[PDB]
């Protein structure tokens, strides 16, 4: 899309990006909570840093989910620019509609950005949101992204889980 993204920022600069997994030497420890009625997702192709899925979905083939990704950025990386370009990805979604570009936030004591809204996929309105947390540590900038997605009618399920995540997550570099 026409919006500059974090991926564009990485591509256009002398920045190395490497995926991070639980237990990797040199990486932060991120304790995400598992809200009630949600179940933990292990690390997989579809949940690179794990995630959570709602255990009482209206459509078991399309349940509300919050998936985590953790990346390690080294080189000519400015943590403030990661936050600056965080809204680009969602804003490029087909028919995305949200309240502006989102807002600043914090998670586990680190600076973050969150935006949410709706988009249309296969003729169905979906609620989507992304929280990006910048974690400068150990000669690198780690970037955590939490990607929430659900059918429009299950928007409140996502919002409830988000409050639990916002209040209980700890991040220790
Ligand atoms: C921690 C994991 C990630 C974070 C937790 C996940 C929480 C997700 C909650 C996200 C709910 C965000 O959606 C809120 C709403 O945004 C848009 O409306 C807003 O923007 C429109 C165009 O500017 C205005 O016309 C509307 O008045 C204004 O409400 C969509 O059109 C709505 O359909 C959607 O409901």
């Amino acid at each position: 899309g026409p919006n500059y993204t974090i991926a564009d920022y990485i591509r256009d600069n002398h920045i190395q990006e490497t995926p991070v997994h639980h237990g990797d030497p040199g990486s932060p420890t991120i304790d995400l909570p598992v809200p009630d009625d949600w179940r933990l997702l292990p690390e997989s192709s579809r949940a690179p840093y794990g995630g959570i899925v709602y255990t009482q979905p209206a459509d078991p083939n399309d349940p509300p989910t919050i998936v985590a990704i953790l990346s390690k950025l080294t080189g000519d990386i400015d943590p403030a620019k990661v936050l600056q370009f965080a809204p680009g990805e969602l804003k490029n979604l087909p028919g995305f509609q949200g309240s502006g570009d989102g807002s600043a936030a914090t998670l586990g004591g680190f600076s973050a950005w969150q935006l949410g809204g709706s988009y249309s996929k296969n003729g169905k309105l979906r609620t989507v949101a992304q929280k990006t947390v910048v974690i400068p540590s150990q000669g690198a900038v780690f970037v955590l992204q939490l990607n929430a997605d659900a059918l429009d009618d299950e928007t409140m399920t996502l919002m409830d889980a988000a409050n639990v995540i916002d209040e209980q997550t700890t991040i220790t570099p």
